[PDB]
Parts: C-alpha cells; structure tokens; sequence
C-alpha cells in the first residue's frame, strides 16, 4: 500500500511478479513456459 499504479504492477498473462525466499529479491515468473526475468515482460 501506498505506491504508484505503474504497469509494473500487473504484468502480462502468463507472468507472476513474486519474490524469492533465498535474499528476498522480486522478479517476474513466467508460469506458462517455467520462465522468469527481473525486467518488465510483455504478453
């Protein structure tokens, strides 16, 4: 809460804007071919 509403916030089908357990780092998840990607995809 308290943020902006950039398109950052809600990516393409397919991808899932997560974090990693390990270091705590988010990152994009691409559950449609088991992909994943710190830059903004594109559906």
């Amino acid at each position: 809460g308290l943020e902006h509403m950039a398109d950052e916030e809600k990516l393409p089908p397919g991808w899932e804007k997560r974090m990693e357990r390990s270091s705590g780092r988010v990152y994009y998840f691409n559950h449609i071919t088991n992909a994943s990607q710190w830059e903004r995809p594109s559906g």
